[PDB]
Parts: structure tokens; sequence; C-alpha cells
């Protein structure tokens, strides 16, 4: 408690000495409350006019139009201390998992230089506005780095002054850039050096890409075993226990010198003790604390989520195989059994899973996994939308399994080669492309974001008739040489001015380890679609009058957008499709 957070608390109290008040009508039960002070402020979602003008039939589909309009009772919940047997299973598994992840990797500090280049090419390192305008500016001013230095020497003493969270099934905890640097310095290696790559972690998919995920699920399906299980957790970040945060901190056991102490301080002072400021309309800024739950940068959150999910799913697999009998208490011979299971089959059991942060697919040895619920419930990883003790409903066909908001189709090319393609409800794809984030967008920037969506569709969703047509229309309506843009940056091969057929060939043929025959595709007409009925099942408008008029008259929509943008160099991409090729 207050010895570790007090300094952070004391500092904030004094910047607002003409405001501090210990409110007695504060809503917090599970968060420790400290005080309040005076503020007054709030960013909603704008429509992309380039995409909307070129998707007119969807103007009357509520699933699309409703996406552009507009539970904090979950962050104010408490997770119970796991039983002693559960805690022993987690500590043993965590120790073993960090060793396996560390066998072919070296922990190392990330640098000012690496951090500087990141901010100058835009990731989403959730920072704040205020002393400097953007992150871009703060990074060149050596004053900033003196601020960073002061804090860094404080962390080496085992104390913290400025590492405070700012709140805003989505609650996002922004920190000041300096605190984000110190997090990146100590823990950025997990992401930067690909600790959760499939090659290194066996369960992970970090850096894999939406064109690989389907092939990976199909490889899991080839394993002997039962159904494929894909149970979502109800609010994963809110169910991270102090026991989880301590098993995550054991990565420091693999570190040395300065790095080890710097990483130790992030875990001790910012993760296992937290200070947060929250808006409240009744507008006072509330200063609250708690030890548990997930609040890190979104990128470190991804890696530690993947780690703890890998651990939880190996333990659920142990329970199904009867490796331990009760969570209440692990016997001595049960520890040697768990240890020997990990040594003997640990890597094989990791290869049975695909895990992306809080999202998982598991193909266990058999269906006893379905009713192996005691450790999973006791770790606080309670399944979403099923009763606590009801057995999991698994999937018999890898093509129906949900993963990373997608399902995957097996699609045979006219030449016999096999594509495993990503897919989701087409209303969701069109509805997202029609939305832009933030304000001050020029017409050119709006057009370049439309082009980014269009190129993603050509590359990932070419097999959907409506998206290949709309992608070609958007790429025809935006000047040929204008560069696709985005304000936050799965591998993004569509972010390029290269010809999309050349990128398709590189991604689906040349670089595709599941494709033996490397014969390049010479035209878009070689590249197949889903069956017509499968396309409709996944949300296609083919066979509607609205869609037929849209397709037939597409050049008129293209010309509307070209007239708005003005006299620029445009390419006609519609003759890449059979029906427009005269
Ligand atoms: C059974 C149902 C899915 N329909 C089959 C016939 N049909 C077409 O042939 C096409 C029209 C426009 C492009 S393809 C529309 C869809
Ligand atoms: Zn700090
Ligand atoms: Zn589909």
């Amino acid at each position: 408690n207050l010895d570790i957070i007090g300094k952070r608390i004391e500092k904030i109290k004094q910047e607002h000495e003409t405001s501090w008040h210990y409110d007695q009508d504060h809503p917090y039960k599970t968060w420790a409350y400290h005080g309040s002070y005076e503020t007054k402020q709030t960013a909603s979602s704008m429509v992309n006019g380039v995409v909307r003008l070129l998707t007119k039939p969807w103007d009357i589909i509520p699933m699309v139009t409703q996406m552009a309009m507009t539970f904090k009772e979950k962050v104010d919940t408490r997770t119970q201390e796991p039983k002693e047997g559960t805690k022993k299973l987690m500590k043993i598994t965590a120790e073993w998992l960090w060793k396996e992840l560390g066998k072919k990797k070296t922990p190392r500090m990330c640098t000012r230089e690496e951090f500087t280049r990141k901010v100058r090419s835009n990731a989403a390192l959730g920072a704040i506005f205020n002393k400097w305008k953007s992150a871009r500016e703060a990074v060149e001013d050596s004053g900033f780095w003196e601020l960073v230095d002061k804090e860094r020497n404080l962390h080496l003493e085992g104390k913290c002054e400025t590492c405070v969270y700012n709140m805003m099934s989505r609650a996002i905890w922004y920190m000041w850039l300096g605190a984000r640097f110190l997090e990146f310095e100590a823990l950025g290696f997990l992401n930067e050096d690909h600790w959760f790559s499939r090659e290194n972690s066996l369960s992970g998919v970090e850096g894999e890409g939406l064109h690989k995920l389907g092939y990976i699920l199909r490889d899991v399906s080839k394993k002997e075993g039962g159904a494929m299980y894909a149970d979502d957790t109800a609010g994963w970040d809110t169910r991270i226990t102090l026991e989880d945060l301590k098993n995550e901190e054991m990565v420091t056991n693999h570190m040395e010198g300065e790095h080890k102490k710097l990483a130790e301080a992030i875990f001790k002072l910012t993760y296992q003790n937290k200070v947060v400021r929250v808006q409240r309309p009744t507008t006072v800024m509330d200063i609250i604390s708690r030890r548990d739950q997930r609040g890190s940068g979104q990128v470190v959150t991804y890696g530690l989520n993947t780690f703890t999910n890998m651990e939880a799913q190996l333990i659920r697999q142990m329970e199904g195989e009867g490796v331990f009998k009760s969570i209440q208490h692990l016997t001595v011979t049960e520890e040697i059994a768990v240890k020997n299971w990990l040594v003997r089959v640990g890597r094989e059991r990791l290869s049975r899973m695909a895990i992306s942060g809080d999202d998982c697919v598991v193909k266990p040895l058999d269906d006893r996994f379905a009713s192996a619920l005691t450790a999973l419930n006791d770790m606080g990883k309670v399944r979403k939308d099923i009763q606590q003790w009801e057995p999991s409903r698994g999937w018999n066909d890898w093509t129906q399994v949900p993963f990373c908001s997608h399902h995957f189709h097996e699609l045979i090319m006219k030449d016999g080669r096999v594509l495993v393609v990503p897919c989701r409800n087409q209303d969701e794809l069109i509805g997202r492309a029609r939305i832009s984030q933030g304000a001050g967008w020029s017409l050119r920037e709006t057009a370049c974001l439309g082009k980014s969506y269009a190129q993603m569709w050509s590359l990932m969703y070419f097999h959907r008739r409506d998206l290949r047509l709309a992608a070609n229309a958007i790429c025809s309506a935006v000047p040929s040489h204008w560069v696709p843009t985005s304000r936050t940056t799965a591998t993004h091969e569509w972010m390029t001015t290269e010809d999309m057929l050349t990128v398709w060939n590189r991604v689906w043929i040349q670089e595709n380890p599941w494709m033996e025959d490397k014969t390049p595709v010479e035209s878009w007409e070689e590249i197949p679609y889903l069956g017509k009925r499968e396309d409709q099942w996944c949300g296609s408008l083919i066979g509607l009058t609205s869609r037929a008029t849209w397709a037939k008259n597409i050049q008129t929509a293209i010309n509307q957008v070209r007239s708005l943008i003005g006299n620029e160099e445009y390419t006609d991409y519609m003759p890449s499709m059979k029906r427009f090729r005269r």
C-alpha cells in the first residue's frame, strides 16, 4: 500500500492544492480511493465519405449504418485468491514456460533510439498530449529525457513519482510518454524480439498475419485428439490476479544487471501497484489504486496476456488428462507428475494451441477437456456466455472455429492449389471501413485511408464478390500514386503503392510455406471466390436488385468521387474483373 504509491499520490495532491477533497460519496468498492480535484473535458467516430459513396447499397443495412453511431461495473469487480493447489500448478507451469520461451532468446533493453523511430512512424503507445504537443516533439527535446532520467534513477532506488494511469468491454489506460518509454526499455523485447512467434512459443501467432492464421488452425486440426475448443473469457484484463502478475514477473529471473532491476521496478511499482486518475461527472478527477488486474501498454499487455493464457490452457489440458486430482492441494508426487508431464509432453501440448493474447483455440488429447473446469474457474478465467459448470461446446470442423474475430475457408484454385483464407460477416468489414478516428482529416487523407481498406480487402478478402468489386472501385476513385495511410498500425502487406497483384503473388504463393508449387498468378481472374451460396451465408448482397444496380453502374460512382477529389491521375481497375473486361 501507501509507501509504494504515496509519493505518486503526494505529488498529484500538490499540483492541485487549491482543489484536493476526500469525497465521502465516492462510488469505489474494489478500488482504494485517495482524493479528488477540479477538471472539465470529454472523441467519437466520423464517417469516411470516400468508402460510403462507393458502398451505396449498404446505406440501408442497419448492421452497417448503426456501427458509425454513438461495462464500468466490470473494472469495479474483485477476483478471489486461488486455492493452494491452483497457485502451485501456476508457479510450476510459469517457471517452465519462461525457461522454454528463453531457450533461444536473450532478454535485452530496448533503446531511446528504437523508441524514437517508433514514435516517428506511429504505433499506438497510448501516451497523452500537457507540455509538448505530440509524442513526435517531446522525443527530440532533451528536457523530456532529463525527466525520464530522474524517474529511471528513482526506479533503481525502488521508488516511483510520475508513472500514473489515466482511464477512458474496452477501458484504455494512457500514461505519459516517459512512463511508456521506461515500460518499453524494460519489457519491449517481448514484442520487438518476437518471444510469442509460433517458431519460438509453439502456441503463439505473434507477427503471423491473417493470411497465415487459417493454415495454422488447419495444422492444429491434423493432430490426433478431440474437438477444437475456443472458449472466450469474460473480461480477461479484469480477471488477471496478483498471482498472475507475480508469475509474469518471473521473466526477470532470466535477466541481469541493470535490465533485471529496471524490469523488476516496472512489475513492482506500476503493475503490482497502480495509481489511476478517472473523470467523474458529479467533473472531479478521482485518484484510485489497486494491486491486481491488467494495466500496461497495449503491446506489453498482448505478450503477458498470451503468456498467462498459454499457462492457463496447459493447466486445463493437465486437468483433462488427470495429471492432478484436486486444486485444493497438490501432493508431493503430484508436483513430480506435473513437472514430468511438462518435461515429457509440454512442447507437444503447446503445439495443440493457437493463442493470441486472451483469444485461444485448443485441440486437446480428447474431450475430457470439455468438463475440466475447476482450475480454469479457480484461476478466475471464467468463460463468457455459458454457465460456470456447464461443459464447453467444441467444434468438429476447423473451418467453423472462431479465432481473432474470423473463421477460415478452404478454397481450391482452378489450378488445384489450396488457399486457406480469412473471413467474417461482410457487414462488419464494410461498417469498419466506413469509419475514421479523430478530426482534421483532409479529403486526400480520407481518400488514402479508404485506399488502405480497399488494398486490405484485395489481399485478405478477395474471395468475397462485393469486397473485390468495392476494392477495385475505391482504387479506381483514388489517385493511382496517393499512398495508403492509417493512424494506428497482424502484418500489413496492403500498406504499399506496389501493384496489388504483385503483393498477392508474394503473400499467397512466393512466401506461403503451405504452397509447394510457386507458379505466379498472371491475372485477378485466376484468383477464385467462395461458392455463391457461401458468399451469401457470410453476408454478400449478390442476388439483390440494390447490388445489381450498384455493380452495373459502378463507373458513375467512381466518377462522382473523382469529381470531388478533382483533376488527378486515376487508373481504371474494374477491367481486372470478367464482367467489366468488356
Ligand atoms: C442462391 C444464391 C446464393 N444466388 C445464386 C444466383 N446468384 C448469382 O448467380 C449471382 C448474381 C450476381 C453475382 S453471382 C446470386 C446468388
Ligand atoms: Zn515510475
Ligand atoms: Zn465466411
